[PDB]
């Protein structure tokens, strides 16, 4: 059953169309086949989109797969909600709940709010691009008003190429006025690779700055530039290379010839092409389940004018979309589930931070569960709170009256407490205030030389340092060492 | 449908209104078919051919009014249906003149909840105790909000 | 390698000990913040030059 479908592709989406051609024969043909009529046409001109849509409707296909632009989403929704034709896309998700649209891209906005609340920022700048839409820009301002954030948002998208070396300099020098430190970028990969190069030219990737990329292919762009910088860069992945089917597709994809499939003979892949690959799995599962329920999709006639007055559609497409919303398979993004509208739920997004060796993950974020870090504590050097032994003596070391409500190093008070604070301030170490067990100053045992008290805590490797009323003798220099004396006294 | 019908009728001059959703469709037809279109609707953003528009721009006057009243911190309630060009405009001057701007959408709220949602909105403004409000909507929303 | 590891901010200072000071690349660290000085024996302002 070679079923007629329609395909919309931009002039330049070569990796995505190549991935579609791969997924065409990656798994098919025990059954129905597909008849893809491909339209390598533009996406900006909605008149061209209209011409292509009426041409594929004159073909009279059952499903249309492709992309759209923000100058075209109204056109696609307005025609599909009329003519009841199911439309499937990997582009940015729509704003209103629209019928007959299945959209392959998960949300980013809740993840990004989770990330900001994890890093605990208060004031930052937000470079956005207009041509991807403004849904995230609308979303962040609400939580900025509620969570008392200070947002300086700046449009950057409409700047021409021919002044695109000094516009950015003027922009970041204006950011120098408030002395900005925290930047969230929201662009396409080309604008990312332009702006990173201009930042690395003007020298703003030292230790001190911090960057968040708001995309899905965090490692799909260039990161060898600012890998060794000093700044810290975090982002998001939906394609995780550690998994079995993922690495299988990596090996299969790397072994292909670049001349047959352009942009395919690499190691990594674009997330757009990954969702394009998973779309074929969903679209084949659909007709699989319709032959499982044995419901015929016989058009039984021709299609006609898309300007039919009034046009009347056919509700077996409603049943097609109904079975589309029930598909649940595993793919490159992981599990998939749909809502009552065609939006994706049941996804998982990895949080990816750049380090010196390269990118790595620190945690995940679910559709309902918040940011769950994976406890990747590779911190091999922790400055240990050193062992400080003492004994209770007024006014050297005294208890406070509210010691149960307070905690630890706050509980003790006196001359020695103040002094140990001064020593730790000058020497930069961490410390924890402890008490000797046996409550003595300490002397040696007869015939066994067992130094008890605070002496054996330092002799026997138990305690680390002792700021305490201890007297320099002759018999104590042989086992421990003293500094210069700080307070004189006598019997 | 209506535009294809009247061009089939052979119209010499097209006139009509447009909302924020049909504007790309109308300019995309008019750039191709070279038909002079006239409108009182909201002005566009890019320089598009064959579109004459009677409603003048507003953004320079509104920025001049802000500079005359000599403000630094204010709230800004907007509706999405007329466009977001003014919202994109005032944020740049906020970035230059270092303004403290809180901007909140209002256009999504349905009619069955427009007694308590607005109250919650003004209570959340009174968390900061705002004194200076720019409303940016249509006349219907203005009459609904001033009450 | 300096411009990769990020050591051309305001604060650093460089002296090139050659004769073709502008014969090498200087568009890289022109906008840096550091200051670079060197030597020329070929002066482009002159008539025969
Ligand atoms: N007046 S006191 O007992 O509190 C006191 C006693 C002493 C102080 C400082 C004070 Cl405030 N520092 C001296 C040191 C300073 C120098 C000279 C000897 C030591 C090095 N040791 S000390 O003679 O033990």
């Amino acid at each position: 059953n070679s079923i007629q479908i329609g395909g919309l592709f931009p002039r330049g989406a070569d990796q995505e169309y190549s991935a579609f051609r791969v997924g065409m024969v990656q798994f098919s043909t025990s059954e129905f086949r597909l008849t893809p009529h491909i339209d390598n046409l533009e996406v900006a001109n909605s008149f061209a989109v209209t011409n292509a849509f009426c041409s594929q409707f004159s073909r009279g296909v059952y499903a249309i797969f492709g992309f759209y632009d923000k100058k075209s989403v109204n056109t696609i929704t307005s025609f599909c909600g009329t003519l009841h034709v199911s439309f499937i896309t990997p582009s940015f998700p729509t704003d209103g709940t629209h019928p007959f649209v299945i959209q392959m891209r998960p949300d980013l906005k809740g993840a990004l709010l989770s990330l900001i609340e994890y890093y605990q920022w208060d004031k930052f700048a937000y470079l956005y691009d207009s041509d991807r839409g403004l849904s995230t820009l609308q979303a962040v301002l609400d939580s900025a008003a509620e969570k008392k954030w200070q947002v300086t948002a700046i449009n950057v998208g409409n700047i021409n190429n021919d002044k695109k070396d000094e516009t950015y300099r003027s922009l970041f020098q204006d950011l120098e006025l408030k002395k900005e430190r925290r930047v969230i970028l929201d662009c396409e990969r080309d604008k990312v690779n332009d702006i990173v190069d201009q930042v690395i030219t003007i020298g703003k990737h030292v230790k001190g700055y911090h960057y968040i990329i708001a995309n899905l292919g965090f490692t799909d762009g260039d990161l060898l530039k600012i890998q060794f910088g000093g700044a810290e860069v975090s982002g998001f992945q939906i394609v995780d290379y550690d998994d079995s089917l993922v690495s299988k597709f990596i090996e299969r994809w790397s072994t292909l010839e670049e001349k047959e499939y352009p942009g395919a003979h690499t190691a990594t892949i674009k997330y757009t092409s990954a969702l394009t690959y998973d779309a074929v799995q969903v679209m084949t599962e659909a007709f699989r389940n319709l032959r499982k329920q044995r419901i015929e999709i016989s058009r039984r006639g021709n299609a006609g004018d898309c300007l039919a007055n009034p046009a009347v559609p056919w509700g077996q497409g409603v049943e097609i979309e109904r079975a589309l919303k029930q598909v649940q398979v595993e793919g490159l993004s992981g599990n998939i589930k749909f809502d009552q509208n065609g939006k994706r739920i049941n996804y998982t997004i990895n949080i990816m931070e750049l380090k010196t060796n390269g990118p790595r993950k620190i945690g995940y974020w679910s559709e309902v569960d918040k940011m769950v870090l994976t406890e990747d504590d590779t911190s091999g050097l922790e400055q240990k709170t050193v062992v400080v032994t003492t004994i209770l003596e007024s006014p050297y070391v005294m208890m406070k009256k509210n010691h149960e409500m307070l905690e630890g190093n706050e509980r003790y008070e006196g001359y020695c407490v103040d002094l140990a604070a001064e020593i730790a301030k000058h020497c930069g170490f961490k410390y924890k205030l402890t008490i000797v067990g046996d409550g003595k100053y300490g002397a040696r045992d007869a015939d066994t030389k067992i130094w008890n008290g605070m002496v054996g805590e330092l002799v026997y490797g138990k305690a680390d340092i002792a700021i305490a009323p201890l007297t320099i003798t002759l018999v104590r220099e042989e086992v421990i060492d003293f500094s210069k004396p700080f307070m004189s006294l006598g019997i």
